[PDB]
């Protein structure tokens, strides 16, 4: 039950969020070991790598910062995802902040006919479902679900061959939602566990959860934020939040999901380390080593 | 900077098989961790890896002729293999081992993916030839007779993984400086061109350069092997058999940037990297030689 393949994406991206070095996210894992994990898994490996724009920080007031930089990164994104995803084997996408996670369900969206049922699972610390108009900071990485919904400006919904619909998201971890998150939550009945349901109901009624939700859909993808996990264990990540997702907890899920057969890719986003690099790029890799069932 | 592919290929080769000492099966894996597909993201988008099975059985360590000849074998035989279909003549293939038995597998796969008349040049830096036989050998470690087998000398089991021999007369050795009784005979008799760590230093490594492009003219490919205990131990230390009086690292950068430059080279191994033995100074500098050859500095 070894892969033939794993597509292996490293998503340099920092313009998504202010913080320096969230973009050396890939090359930190490889210095941990991740290669030598995904050799247990596959004997080859087709490493693609996105292009790292290189133009100044915009670092003023702004509603929708480095515009160009989120745009281009997407689309190279969408497109090389639309070319090597594939039903039997694995891609994984290795970020980068979560602005990418754009472009990682358009490329999805764009590999599967127009009418295929794409289930998201987007475990996190935030819905990442503010727009230029309401959101606090101006990072396009607090936008990507509302523009694969198709809220948002019009050069970045336009990256999704089509709109997924609120409908298609189940959010684990959640725990700091803005006004404008909240309203979509509950005027859309948005399913979610936030990280205090999850400590009340268990893990395992969450998978039970995302098993029944995307029964009669025809792939799932996986967006793996790893701010979702509580702070004690993840230290180099731009946004922390308190009172998150227990490490014990969230290997079990990254197992768990790990064994859905509808799930063909995976993105692991907001490993910065500068901010920290040891502690928490050994426990991202743990929780990659879960997804293949390694450990 | 300087070299860019559509895509480099990426063969790890963990094989300690050819020789006595555990760790040569982690080059790889310690080049990894000190950043070399970091490296191969400056030459190529696209990096295709794959990584040949390691075999896990109990090293033989009494006396025999050839040690461990069913790990060498079954290694060499899928990396002939994975070679003959990866290879690319407008890319970059890259072997990193693992000890130099695997030489006898990197040079079989070249010549399986060319057409059975090609010439195909194989350019061996190293502090030893590697091309003693069982019967002269005297270690029985077949990390030291890949070469021989590559010229048909050797056991069946081995030399039958070539597709087709290659000859003395294709062979230009690089850096050699500890050489057996059997080496000399077939260096001398054979006329094999070669420059000693000492030619080097009398004539340059300009004149070996040269000498390298007069030579292959007449070639199809070059395929270059680099052993790293080519390279003098003050910087290389890393590695299971080590001799003084090599090449200094400036010459070996210089060498490769040149190798690099080469319209015929395109595949390369690196091997006999023991981290176990010494890991940072050594791997540091194994990633400098690798970088040169792509022209980043
Ligand atoms: N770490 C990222 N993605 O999960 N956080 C994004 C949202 C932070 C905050 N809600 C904002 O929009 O500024
Ligand atoms: N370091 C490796 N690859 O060059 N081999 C060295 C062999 C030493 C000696 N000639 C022997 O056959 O045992
Ligand atoms: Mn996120
Ligand atoms: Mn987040
Ligand atoms: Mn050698
Ligand atoms: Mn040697």
């Amino acid at each position: 039950m070894q892969f033939e393949k794993v597509t292996y994406i490293a998503v340099p991206q920092k313009y998504g969020q202010k913080k320096v070095g969230v973009e050396e996210g890939p090359k930190f894992l490889e210095k941990l070991g991740f290669m030598n994990v995904l050799e247990q898994v596959a004997k080859s490996v087709n490493k693609k790598t996105i292009t790292e724009p290189k133009t100044p920080q915009e670092l003023g007031v702004t509603n929708a910062r480095n515009l160009n930089e989120v745009e281009s990164v997407n689309i190279e994104l969408r497109d090389t995802i639309a070319k090597e995803y594939d039903v039997n084997n694995l891609l994984i996408n290795i970020g980068g902040d979560h602005s990418i996670g754009l472009g990682t369900i358009a490329g999805v969206v764009k590999a599967m006919k127009p009418n295929a049922r794409v289930g998201v699972v987007w475990f996190d610390a935030h819905p990442d479902m503010n727009t230029p108009e309401n959101s606090p900071s101006g990072n396009i990485h607090g936008m990507p679900l509302a523009c694969a919904v198709g809220l948002g400006p019009q050069r970045l919904t336009s990256i999704m061959p089509h709109y997924i619909t609120p409908k298609d998201i189940m959010y684990v971890g959640i725990r700091s939602i803005d006004v404008g998150e909240q309203f979509e939550i509950q005027d859309k009945h948005i399913d979610h566990f936030t990280a205090e349901d999850v400590k009340r109901v268990g893990m395992k009624e969450v998978i039970e959860a995302i098993n029944k939700k995307f029964v009669d859909y025809d792939v799932i993808h996986l967006s793996f934020d790893i701010d979702g996990i509580d702070p004690e264990f993840i230290l180099g990540t731009g946004t922390p939040v308190p009172k998150g997702i227990s490490l014990e907890d969230s290997l079990y899920f990254m197992s768990e999901m790990g064994k859905m057969k509808k799930l063909h890719s995976v993105d692991i986003v907001e490993y910065n380390p500068k901010i920290e690099e040891e502690i928490t790029g050994k426990n991202v890799l743990k929780c990659i080593s879960s997804l293949f069932g390694i450990k």
